[PDB]
């Protein structure tokens, strides 16, 4: 795994899942180690989106600040399926 995957400036769209890293301690206190939503976008060189924290607050969060979250699809078996 090598390369910079680096496109322009928002890697992350909107309406993507993520979840606050501890690694906003010095800048969100005790606002990390939950999840939000990512419903704007924004140009800063200190916050790249508008989340909205589950506890319904919305925080400004920068790229390095969240995590994206999964959906899963690794315990399913998908190969053969022919409709419901």
């Amino acid at each position: 795994m090598a390369g910079d995957p680096l496109p322009k400036y928002w890697s992350y769209p909107v309406g993507l899942a993520v979840e606050i890293n501890n690694n906003a301690r010095y800048g969100c206190p005790h606002h990390v180690g939950r999840k939000g939503k990512i419903i704007e976008h924004l140009h800063s060189a200190t916050y790249d989106y508008a989340v909205s924290d589950e506890t319904g607050d919305i925080t400004y969060f920068k790229e390095h600040e969240l995590t994206p979250l999964k959906g899963g699809l690794a315990y399913v078996l998908e190969h053969h399926h022919h409709h419901h």
